């Protein structure tokens, strides 16, 4: 999943689409959002 930072961390996180929050099942609990779309942390 993508490369695309999210706000204060460099690097990568996933870009995750229009969703208002991430799966509970990926192991995810830190994202920034981008609608329609999002990245999600951590990376």
């Amino acid at each position: 999943a993508a490369p695309c930072f999210c706000s204060g961390k460099p690097g990568r996180g996933d870009l995750w689409i229009l969703r208002g929050t991430c799966p509970g099942g990926y192991g995810y609990t830190s994202n920034c959002y981008k609608w329609p779309n999002i990245c999600c942390y951590p990376h």
